[PDB]
């Protein structure tokens, strides 16, 4: 009615629609991610102590991206979820757009705020320590890769179950953009890749423990 | 009024007070924990491939205790939280007693049910695998100790934050038994010991990675 979010009966007063077009936000976000991924490729080649494999340099790109997303994008929510509706700022309009796939991000849901606080505070800084560790070949490098990836999967599984328990009321089911892209896909990225990185860290640490015997 | 839980205005109909005295439940639980800890001490001494240190055998006692609690006690909640009020089974009277420090366990809270579901399904069976692994000196033994310990702390931190965000409405503040013992202490056990076990697993795995170089 006055707003696009779900369920439709919510009385979300103080809401003001996005001032910018939606493509400035998604074009702008794509650039900063692009700059980061390419420069991570440059920084991996130059500043590494040993020649990293191609899939290893890509792995540092993933951790560099996650570090920025948790620290800056999700950090903004944890600070300003109280006044996110009706705010004219780049990150505020990103969340107003994203929250159409899950209205819990505008309502300041108790679980969502607490989960995001841990993600922004821990897995942001630790994602940067994984990147630094692999360049210098520090012994903690595979242990940190495990601790961050396990921490992300646990938060992501709780995210999907708690919504399923409510019955997906915070977003129209089966919608192409708001459901299958915003809710299913980009949340499932932190469910599948990280699972591949858990299997990798286990393999190298299992061999590390076997050689010590 | 008709019930002892908080906040006092809740209309918790279909509630029937505990049929047994409270001390049968606490005495009964103490015994099974006692039997488990002592037999873990016996099983550690006999069936270990190498002579374990004293603190290592105690560590297997902790994991054996955790495995039983998650699988059997918290498994019961995940199955029967729908009709926990008014039930007469032994474990139902345990939760009716425990839920006086946090009424979310009788209300079937969305976060609590989903957190407990993961606690019972994964962190119970993994706790048993830590115990088996250390007896046989399998290379995964310290990796599982790290994996098991990390998410228990993650679940515990989320448990305490979400209650703080609500303002501790689900239990009277400052009460000696219901607050400081049920809510603060026994939940803080999974906050502090597991943190000591994380530092232990890191210490042995950091050395494992250093020797492989
Ligand atoms: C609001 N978001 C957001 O805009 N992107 C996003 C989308 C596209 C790009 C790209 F391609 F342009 F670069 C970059 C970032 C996200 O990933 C989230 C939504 C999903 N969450 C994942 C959390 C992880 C912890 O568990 C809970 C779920 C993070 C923030
Ligand atoms: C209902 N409970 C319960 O009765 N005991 C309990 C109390 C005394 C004994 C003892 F001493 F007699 F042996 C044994 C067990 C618990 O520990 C919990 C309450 C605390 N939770 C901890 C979870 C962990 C995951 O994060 C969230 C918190 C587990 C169940």
């Amino acid at each position: 009615p006055l707003h696009p979010y779900w369920p439709q009966h919510l009385r979300l007063d103080n809401f003001v629609p996005n001032d910018r077009p939606t493509w400035h936000i998604l074009a702008g976000l794509f650039s900063v991610t692009g700059v980061l991924v390419v420069t991570t490729w440059l920084l991996s080649g130059r500043a590494a102590v040993v020649p990293l494999g191609t899939w290893r340099r890509l792995s540092l790109c993933w951790f560099a991206v996650c570090g920025f997303i948790h620290l800056v994008i999700e950090g903004w929510f944890v600070l300003y979820y109280e006044d996110l509706l009706g705010d004219q700022a780049f990150l505020s309009q990103l969340w107003k757009e994203y929250a159409k796939g899950d209205s819990r991000y505008i309502l300041g849901d108790n679980f969502t705020v607490c989960m995001e606080t841990i993600t922004a505070c821990l897995w942001g800084p630790l994602s940067l320590w994984v990147v630094i560790a692999f360049l210098r070949q520090h012994p903690l490098r595979f242990i940190l890769q495990l601790v961050v990836s396990v921490g992300q999967i646990y938060g992501d599984v709780l995210y999907f179950l708690t919504e399923h328990r409510d019955g997906f009321q915070h977003g129209e089911l089966g919608h192409p953009l708001y459901f299958w892209f915003y809710f299913v896909f980009m949340n499932a990225l932190w469910l599948v890749l990280p699972g591949v990185l858990v299997l990798d860290a286990v393999k190298h640490l299992t061999h590390a423990q076997s050689t010590l015997d």
